């Protein structure tokens, strides 16, 4: 897998966001996680936790894994870096995320991220409090 450039647009939610790609504005769609809702409980506490991880970041990148690069509704499907550091890892390991929706083909850090939730439920963070 190789990380690409990309620039923020706007911050949507604790695993969307607006962001620049190849020229072209897309909203892109976490892998492999889920966030609350903004309107449950740790919601809008993801999307904080998203919009300052990428809000306060020099370069964004996106990677894109083996399958669908795009999702049913056009969403870029990626893991994305805020200088160099994994938004999908570290949405789980606080908490904000669990691991999920985790296709055949898209699953290439599968296994860091569920590392990372089981950290985060041994220390009872935030959804697993
Ligand atoms: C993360 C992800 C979501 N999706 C689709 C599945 C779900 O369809 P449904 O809309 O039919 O429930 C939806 C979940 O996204 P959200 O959690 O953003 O709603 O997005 C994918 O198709 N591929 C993916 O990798
Ligand atoms: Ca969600």
């Amino acid at each position: 897998l190789h990380k690409e450039p990309a620039t923020l647009i706007k911050a949507i939610d604790g695993d969307t966001v607006k962001l620049m790609y190849k020229g072209q504005p897309m909203t892109f769609r976490l892998l492999l996680v889920d966030t609350p809702e903004f309107n449950e409980k740790y919601g809008p506490e993801a999307s904080a936790f998203h919009k300052k991880m990428v809000e306060n970041a020099k370069k964004i990148e996106v990677e894109f894994d083996k399958g669908q690069r795009t999702d049913k509704y056009g969403r870029g499907l990626a893991y994305e870096y805020a200088d160099g550091k994994m938004v999908n890892e570290a949405l789980v390991r606080q908490g904000l995320a669990k691991v999920a929706y985790v296709y055949k083909g898209n699953n290439t850090h599968e296994q860091l991220l569920r590392k990372a939730e089981a950290q985060a439920k041994k220390e009872k963070l935030n959804i697993w409090s």
